[PDB]
C-alpha cells in the first residue's frame, strides 16, 4: 500500500518525462505511408502486411522494417491510438517481434484525424507544424530564455518567428499549409454554428491571406461584401475574389472601416499593450453597432484538469515558445482588454469547435 | 451528440500530437531550480517568491521572467504536477500573467522523483538523459531508419551509441549517470523486496561499474564475495572494495566463475542471438544450480492500456531509438532465451520497483 505508493509516483514522474514517445511515434506511423494504410483498410492488418501495402520501394532488411513497425504499432496499441489483435503464428513469421504471437492493427475513430488525403477533415498540416524540428528545437532552450525575459524561438534562432520564416522558405510553407488547414476547418464549423455574420454588410478580415476565408463567408451571405486586409507581400499575390477588396498595411497603424473586424489567431501572437493598439484600431474603424469578432481559445480561471482546459494551457505554452509575450487568455482577460480599448461591456461567447470559442466585443 | 463527438475526437488528436509539451516545461522548472524550491517550501509559493528563491543573479527583464514561470506551473498544475491555488491581488501585480489574481504553487508528490542535489529518491539523473538533445534528436529519424532497418540513433549521428559516446565526453557522462542512478534505487529496492541473494558465496555483477552495485549487496550480506566483471578500462578506474574482486573482460567472450550472475539492462540493449550468447557464457560460468538473475521490464503478452504496460512499451520504443535491435521482451521471450542457453525449465520472478522484475534462471 506505502510499497505501491511509492512505485506507483515514481513511475508517474517517468510517465511525466517520456510524453514525448507517443507524438514522435504517430510522427513515423504517419510518414512511413503506415497510418494511410490503417485508415484505408478493410480488416485488421499487421505490419507485415501495412509495410508491404504503404512502402513501394524494395527494403533492404524487410523483415527488420516490419518488426520494428510492429514495435511503434504494438506502443500505439497501448495508448489506444490503434486496436490490436493478436493470433497464434503457425510456422515461422519474422515479421513480428514475438515468434509466437502475431499482432494485427486496425485505426482508431482519432485516427481520422491524421488522413493525408485531406479528403475529410484532417489535422495532419497542423500536425507537420507542431512537430517540425525547427519548432521542437526551441523547446529545448526555455530555461535561457526565461532567464532573458525572452522567447525560446528567437533565443534559439536569433529573431522573432515571422522575420525568421521570411528566411526559410520551407517552414513558411509548413507555417502557412497549418494555419490555411486550422482556418479552414474553424471558417466551415462558423459557419455551421455562428450567427453574428448575419446583418453584416461589410466585414473587415485582418491577416485574410489571398481572402478564403472572405470567400466561404460570402458563400453563406451573399450581400456581405469583405476587406481582406492583410501585409503588402500578401496582398500582392492574392487573386480577385468576388465581393472582397484585398488591402494592404499594418493592423498596427490602422484597420479598414467596416461592421465587423474578424480577429481569428492574431491577438495570442500578441501581448497586452499590442493587443490593446489593434482593439482601439479595431474601435476607431468600425461603425457605431460593430463588432470586433475574435476567434481564440479561451483558458479558464484556475488550471482545471480537464482535456479543454490542458489544452488550453498546452497553447498558452505554444505561444510562450514562439512569441515569448504571446499568450492564451482568459474570457476576462479579454474583456479587460476589449474595454482598454473603448468597447462596451457587452460580451457575447460561442463555442464553435476544438476549443476556439467566437468572441464578440460591441461598439 | 454527433458534434461533440467530432469535437472530443479531434481534441483529442491535438492533445497526442502534443504531448511533448508536459517533459520539456517540467525540465525547465527543473533547470530554472524552481522544482527545487517547490520541494523544500513550506507553504505555496507565487511564481514571483519561487524566482526569487532559485535565482540570486539579477535579470534584466525580472517581471516577465515570473510571469513565463507562471505559466509553465499553471501548464503543469492542470496536469496535476503542482497544486494550485488563487488568491484576488490587492493593489497591481504584474509578475502573474492574469493580473486580477495571483496563484501559488506547491509540490504534488510526484514531484520529489525530480529533486537535485543527488538525493534520496530521485531520478533526476536518469530523466536529464531522457531529455538530452542529442539522444531526443533520434526521435525524429525514426521512419528513414525504419526503411533501412537501422537504429534511428545510427541513422543520426552516423554510427552505434557506444561507439559515439567514447567521442562525446559531456554525453558519456549523462550516460553513466544516468545509469549509475536507475542503479542506485533498484539496488535499494533489491535489498528491501527480493531474497535470491540469500546463500550465494559468489556473486558476479556484469557491468558493475566500480562495484557499489556488490558494495551495497554485501551492506546486506555480510559473507558474500562479489566480482565486479566490467570493461577493461572500466576495471582500470575502480578504487578497491571490500570484498569484492574487480575483473576486465568482454561478457561475450566469458564471465567469471560464481554461484549467480546479475544481468541488469544488459539483455534489453541486444537481439536474440546476442542475449543467447551472453547466457550461454553465464550458464559456463556456473555449476548446477547456479542462477542467472535478470533485472529487467517485462512487456505483456498484449498491449494493455495501463501506466505499467505502456512504460515498458516505452522502454521498448525507446531501445528501438537507441540500438534498433535491443527490445524489451516478455516473461516467455526471456523463458525461451534461457532455455535456448541451456538452463532449465524453472522461471522465477519478482517485481522489485519501477517496472523492473527480478527474473531467475537456474541451471
Ligand atoms: N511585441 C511587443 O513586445 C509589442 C508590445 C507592444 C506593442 N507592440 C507593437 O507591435 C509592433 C511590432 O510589429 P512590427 O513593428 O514588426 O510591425 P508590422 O506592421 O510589420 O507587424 C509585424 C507583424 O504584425 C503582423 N501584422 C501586421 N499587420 C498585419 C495585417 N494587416 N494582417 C496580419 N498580420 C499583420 C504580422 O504577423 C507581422 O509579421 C511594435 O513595434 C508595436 O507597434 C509590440
Ligand atoms: N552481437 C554480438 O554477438 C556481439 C556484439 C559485440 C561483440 N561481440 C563479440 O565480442 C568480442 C569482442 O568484440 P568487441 O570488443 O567489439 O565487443 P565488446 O567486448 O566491446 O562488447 C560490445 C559491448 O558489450 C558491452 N560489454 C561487453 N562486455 C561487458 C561487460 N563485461 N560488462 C558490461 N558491458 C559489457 C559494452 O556495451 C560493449 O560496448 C568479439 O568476439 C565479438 O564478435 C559479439
Ligand atoms: O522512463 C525511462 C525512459 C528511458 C529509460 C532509458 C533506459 C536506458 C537503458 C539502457 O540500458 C540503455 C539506454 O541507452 C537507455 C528508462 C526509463
Ligand atoms: O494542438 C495545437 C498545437 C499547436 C498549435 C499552434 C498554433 C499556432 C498559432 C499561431 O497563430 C501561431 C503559431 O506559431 C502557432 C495549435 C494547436
Ligand atoms: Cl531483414
Ligand atoms: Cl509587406
Ligand atoms: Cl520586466
Amino acid at each position: 500500500s506505502a510499497r505501491n505508493e511509492e512505485d506507483e509516483s515514481c513511475m508517474f514522474a517517468l510517465k511525466l518525462l517520456g510524453g514525448f514517445a507517443v507524438p514522435f511515434t504517430i510522427k513515423a506511423v504517419i510518414e512511413l505511408g503506415v497510418m494511410d494504410q490503417l485508415l484505408t483498410a478493410e480488416r485488421a492488418m499487421s505490419a507485415e502486411e501495412l509495410v508491404a501495402a504503404a512502402v513501394a520501394a524494395q527494403l533492404p532488411r524487410p523483415e527488420v522494417a516490419c518488426t520494428m513497425v510492429d514495435r511503434l504499432l504494438r506502443f500505439l496499441a497501448s495508448h489506444s491510438v490503434v486496436r490490436c489483435t493478436t493470433e497464434v503464428v503457425v510456422g515461422t513469421d519474422d515479421a513480428t517481434t514475438t515468434t509466437c504471437c502475431r499482432r494485427s492493427y486496425a485505426a482508431s475513430p482519432v485516427c481520422k484525424w491524421f488522413a493525408r488525403n485531406g479528403v475529410e477533415d484532417s489535422v495532419l498540416p497542423l500536425g507537420m507544424m507542431i512537430l517540425n524540428k525547427t519548432f521542437l528545437d526551441s523547446w529545448q532552450n526555455i530555461t535561457d530564455a526565461v532567464l532573458e525575459g525572452a522567447a525560446p524561438f528567437e533565443k534559439t534562432y536569433g529573431m522573432p518567428m515571422f522575420e525568421y520564416l521570411s528566411t526559410n522558405g520551407p517552414l513558411n510553407t509548413v507555417f502557412h499549409e497549418a494555419m490555411a488547414n486550422h482556418s479552414m476547418i474553424i471558417t466551415k464549423k462558423l459557419l455551421k454554428f455562428f450567427r453574428g455574420f448575419e446583418g453584416l454588410d461589410v466585414l473587415v478580415d485582418v491577416g485574410g491571406g489571398n481572402g478564403t476565408t472572405l470567400q466561404m463567408i460570402r458563400g453563406q451571405y451573399k450581400n456581405m461584401r469583405g476587406i481582406n486586409y492583410d501585409l503588402p507581400h500578401v496582398i500582392a499575390q492574392a487573386a480577385p475574389v468576388e465581393g472582397v477588396e484585398h488591402v494592404g498595411g499594418s493592423m498596427f497603424d490602422n484597420i479598414p472601416r467596416g461592421n465587423a473586424v474578424l480577429l481569428k489567431w492574431i491577438l495570442h501572437d500578441w501581448d497586452d499593450k499590442a493587443c490593446i493598439k489593434i482593439l482601439k484600431n479595431c474601435y476607431t474603424a468600425l461603425h457605431v453597432r460593430g463588432k470586433v469578432i475574435v476567434l481564440e481559445y479561451v483558458v479558464p480561471d484556475e488550471p482545471e484538469p480537464t482535456l479543454a482546459a490542458q489544452g488550453a494551457f498546452e497553447l498558452d505554452l505554444t505561444m510562450l515558445v514562439t512569441f515569448g509575450s504571446g499568450k492564451e487568455r482568459t474570457q476576462r482577460e479579454f474583456s479587460e482588454l476589449a474595454m482598454e480599448a473603448g468597447f462596451s461591456r457587452e460580451f457575447k461567447a460561442t463555442y464553435i469547435f476544438a476549443n476556439v470559442w467566437a468572441l464578440e466585443f460591441t461598439k
